[PDB]
């Protein structure tokens, strides 16, 4: 739960960067000073960018409520794994947390939150959902490592999100409904690039790949697509039609043996796709 207070800075946030920040803000000279529920409610915003710190580290601002802090800024950090720290903010309504090393974002009860800034951190395949967050207005996930599919339903739980920024990620598909629901003033797609694992196949069958953002780009537009081995443009097939699978096959029939990088780039919405495979 909290650690009780009137209580010394560095008992109450036992991390020397934290406590620093802590008694910086106050304009307490030690991390000795005491401090009162009345000095935490003074601070309007959390300022802790670029202090090195992980998850863990900022776990320890649960063990107090900043009961009036609407801002919490933690770019330039190495988090990982970000705690839910709801407890500490009932009233966040910004967060400001580019290139601070996040790799999961979790569903946490934040009401007010309003503006979330997490562009350039390291999600990967874990996708946020944003439960808890239904009053998002804007959503910056730009160059974020978001990787993998992800479904055409998800994000469709905010009624009032206006901006969603998704360029320069992994994604192989496209969140369809958000984008053709036309709430959104402001969004961005542009430029999903992914390398998929690498496979195996024998000289003479030809590979058969996942890419839903292939299908779903035509629910966007009306035709270029290119398709090329280690490098060098191997053929220039018409654009593809969709009629019940994202599966889509490349003509690697013909290619010798040995490793080859066969890669779809496409372009107008735009993307590139690299497919590691070794041809016995
Ligand atoms: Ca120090
Ligand atoms: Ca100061
Ligand atoms: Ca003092
Ligand atoms: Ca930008
Ligand atoms: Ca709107
Ligand atoms: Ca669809
Ligand atoms: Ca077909």
């Amino acid at each position: 739960d909290t650690v009780p207070l009137p209580a010394p800075i560095i008992e109450a946030f036992p991390v020397e960067a934290i406590a620093e920040a802590i008694a910086g803000e106050l304009d307490k000279d030690s991390v000795n000073d005491t401090i009162t529920q009345a000095d935490l409610d003074t601070m309007t915003a959390i300022p802790l960018p670029s202090l090195g710190l992980t998850g863990e580290d900022l776990s320890v601002l649960n063990n107090e409520v900043f009961t009036n802090a609407i801002e919490l800024a933690i770019w330039s950090n190495n988090i990982g794994e970000l705690p839910d720290l709801s407890e500490a903010l009932p009233a966040l309504e910004n967060i400001e947390a580019n290139g601070a090393n996040i790799t999961v974002f979790p569903d946490a009860n934040y009401p007010n939150l309003t503006n979330v800034d997490l562009s350039q951190n390291n999600f990967g395949f874990n996708i946020p959902k944003f439960v808890g967050m239904e009053g998002l207005v804007s959503i910056n996930m730009e160059n974020a490592g978001l990787s993998g599919y992800i479904a055409e339903d998800i994000w469709m739980n905010m009624p009032n999100l206006d901006s969603l920024i998704l360029n320069e990620n992994h994604l192989i598909s496209i969140p369809e409904d958000i984008f053709l629901s036309q709430q959104l003033g402001t969004h961005s797609f542009a430029n999903q690039t992914a390398t998929y694992p690498p496979t195996t196949i024998k000289q003479g069958e030809n590979l058969k790949v996942f890419v839903p953002f292939i299908y779903q780009a035509l629910d966007f537009i009306a035709p270029l697509i290119i398709i090329k081995d280690n490098g060098r443009t191997l053929y220039e097939p018409p654009y593809p039609t969709y009629d019940g699978s994202y599966m889509y096959t490349i003509e690697t029939a013909g290619l010798q043996p040995g490793e080859h990088l066969l890669e779809i780039s496409l372009g107008y919405y735009t993307g590139w796709y690299d497919f590691p495979v070794t041809i016995t």
